[PDB]
């Protein structure tokens, strides 16, 4: 967060509603909240809202204060498991993290062992946060995530970020977290949701339901590396988050050291304790596969250091031991070098940081749609910096597998991306404390920054309407407006959802003619006209009526009609709507795909 709102166009001098944004109450459903932490003080603070219901327990030394103004815990059917404590408190981590990037105060000098050095913070660090713990050692079950609904809809808070989701799609009325969002959305509380990291492949994402904000993750400018020099002065760039200081040790590959009944074949990987250990301790063990902590754990204690590879780099996460991972052909570069002296080695530094210009783009793990439960409902909805965020954490918690001596973690996800939609949509709330759930999330959709599809081939199915942008969602100039009755409402064709975007499900080389009808609301007090534009790929037809609208004022409704005739070769094809005043762009993509 020490640059994902700055990237993002959200400086820390942003203008505010402080008095709003004071009484706005952010309900966080994780694995619960670290009170301690510096992105949680609350100096200057006046008393909870009046408005509040919500209780506070003390299990497990917790106490509220007038920041964390909520504090529950639900662990519903079954004993708890190793690690689990019961209370409110955050023990994982992950809760921490998210609710401070949401709204977290600004804390100066915010680093981990100095990385990612500057002042970290959530979207609105004056909000109240409401934690619900849902999620144990053993996971989040759907009898809690009910639970903490149930009480923060009663309790008051006005709305939910939950950076937690089912692996696979079920019926909206037989999934907990449909279940509890609708009944949220119909008290006019919206739930910021994310798309899940079962990426890259289509139909991987479970965040279904309509009235859900679903949100995919994408990497921002700023990319942690860390680089690695061997012995003979060359220098590869690899990527990880390292916080070790660099140092020279004597440098193996794990194909010249096979553990006791194994053979190059398969040592070459380090995997299931495949190497030598006395042959690595103390030194960078090359391996030919990548890996996580636990791994490091089971097959190389020992070494000072390692080494991996991967086809697959866009984005860096944190070992046990000083190491980073590189691309294919600067492993193939490190193994000519160990065979051309007779005593090779090489360093590892602290990760650094490079500035890649493609950002963003969507990151490998996030979850793509189409939607398996409403096909015609293009899902994720937008897309959000999900990659290599710090914020808060816990002083005891382990970072990479170990302890270390920080209040901040680097970490990526879908669950990252998540929190900093809640945050902006949050924002938006304080400049406009009347819009229902539909209209915030329809804010942040029309204006959203258009993604590069050759970055991202997938288009819609992996970043959904694009990259959020803060600023110009505050003042969308109009919206697509909806509530409980419109998601079961009988017209009911589904293509009449008075949706922000548009889809429509066909068969490939075959002709198609489809109608969406959809309806406008100014939420600008100052009257103009607006004209359509549309940017179409040959092969198709696409046609607004009426294509230009005109409202009076604050509230003013306009319906219009969209029809879509063509022809698709390709499994996604992408087109575009822009309603503009010359002031306002109300932007809505067209997905048209042959996937099924
Ligand atoms: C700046 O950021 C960009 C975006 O993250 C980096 O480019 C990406 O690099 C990764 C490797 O870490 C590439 O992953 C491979 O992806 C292919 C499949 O590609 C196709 O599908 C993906 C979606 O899954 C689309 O995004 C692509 O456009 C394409 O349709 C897969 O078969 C491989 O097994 C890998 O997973 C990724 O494709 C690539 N995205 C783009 C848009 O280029 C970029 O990384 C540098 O450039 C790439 C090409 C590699 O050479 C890296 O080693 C480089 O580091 C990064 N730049 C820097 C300097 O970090
Ligand atoms: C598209 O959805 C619109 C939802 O607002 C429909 O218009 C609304 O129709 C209501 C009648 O059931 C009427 O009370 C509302 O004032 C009106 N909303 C506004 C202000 O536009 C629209 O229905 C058609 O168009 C309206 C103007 C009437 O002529 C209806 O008889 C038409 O069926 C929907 N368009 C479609 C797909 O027909
Ligand atoms: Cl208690
Ligand atoms: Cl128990």
């Amino acid at each position: 967060t020490t640059r994902s709102w700055d990237f993002l166009g959200f400086p820390l001098t942003v203008p505010r509603r402080s008095q709003v944004e004071s009484n706005i109450v952010v309900g966080v459903l994780d694995t619960g909240i670290w009170p301690e932490s510096p992105s949680f003080d609350d100096e200057g603070f006046s008393p909870p809202p009046p408005k509040w219901k919500g209780t506070c327990e003390t299990s497990n030394n917790f106490r509220c204060n007038r920041k964390i103004i909520g504090a529950r815990s639900y662990h519903i059917g079954r004993p708890i498991s190793p690690g689990d404590v019961n209370g409110p408190r955050d023990t994982n981590g992950h809760g921490t993290h998210t609710a401070s990037t949401a709204a977290g105060g600004l804390v100066s000098q915010a680093n981990l062992y100095g990385l990612g050095l500057g002042t970290a913070r959530g979207g609105v660090p004056l909000a109240r946060i409401a934690a619900y713990k849902v999620c144990w050692n053993d996971g989040c079950s759907d009898t809690d995530i009910l639970a903490a609904y149930d009480d923060a809809i009663a309790d008051g808070v006005d709305i939910i970020s939950l950076s937690v989701g089912g692996a696979n799609p079920r019926h909206y009325f037989v999934d907990a977290i449909a279940i509890g969002s609708f009944h949220a959305v119909e008290r006019g509380i919206l739930t910021s949701n994310s798309a899940g990291n079962g990426g890259p492949n289509f139909f991987t994402t479970a965040s279904l339901s309509p009235w859900l904000l679903s949100v995919a993750a994408s990497t921002m400018d700023r990319k942690f590396v860390t680089q690695v020099q061997i012995g003979n002065g060359q220098s590869f760039q690899g990527v990880s988050i390292n916080t070790f200081d660099n140092q020279y040790y004597p440098l193996v590959s794990g194909r010249d050291i096979p553990n006791t009944g194994f053979d190059k074949s398969t040592s070459r990987f380090c995997t299931d304790k495949s190497v030598n250990p006395n042959l690595l301790k103390g030194k960078i063990v090359v391996c030919e596969a990548s890996f996580g902590p636990h791994e490091f754990f089971k097959s190389l204690d020992g070494a000072a250091g390692v080494l991996m590879t991967s086809n697959t780099r866009d984005y860096a996460d944190s070992y046990p031991l000083p190491s980073s991972v590189l691309d294919p052909n600067d492993l193939l570069a490190t193994l000519r070098y160990i065979y051309s002296i007779r005593s090779p080695g090489a360093t590892i530094f602290k990760s650094t940081t490079i500035l890649n210009a493609s950002a963003p783009v969507v990151v490998s793990f996030s979850s793509r749609g189409p939607n398996r439960a409403t096909k015609d409902v293009i899902k994720p909805d937008i897309s959000g910096p999900g990659v290599e965020i710090l914020a808060a954490w816990p002083s005891v918690a382990p970072v990479g597998g170990i302890r270390r001596n920080t209040l901040f973690n680097i970490i990526s996800g879908t669950s990252m991306s998540c929190p900093h939609i809640t945050g902006i949509a949050t924002y938006v709330k304080t400049y406009n404390p009347t819009w229902s759930p539909a209209a915030i999330k329809s804010a942040l959709m029309t204006t959203a920054s258009p993604m590069n599809a050759r970055f991202n081939p997938q288009a819609e199915f992996a970043y959904g309407s694009g990259h959020v942008n803060p600023l110009k969602a505050v003042r969308p100039g109009l919206v697509y407006d909806a509530n409980e009755s419109d998601y079961v409402k009988f017209t009911g064709r589904v293509w009449d959802l008075n949706y922000p975007s548009f889809g429509l499900s066909v068969s490939p080389s075959q002709t198609f003619n489809q109608y969406f009808n959809r309806t406008l609301t100014s939420v600008a007090p100052q009257a103009s006209t607006y004209r359509a534009m549309i940017s179409a790929p040959q092969g198709l037809t696409i046609s607004v009526n009426p294509n230009v609208l005109s409202f009076n004022g604050l509230g003013d409704r306009k319906s219009f009609t969209l029809t879509v005739r063509g022809s698709i070769k390709g499994f996604v094809v992408s087109a575009s709507l822009v309603w503009s005043d010359g002031v306002h762009y109300v932007r809505s993509p067209i997905t048209i795909t042959s996937l099924v």
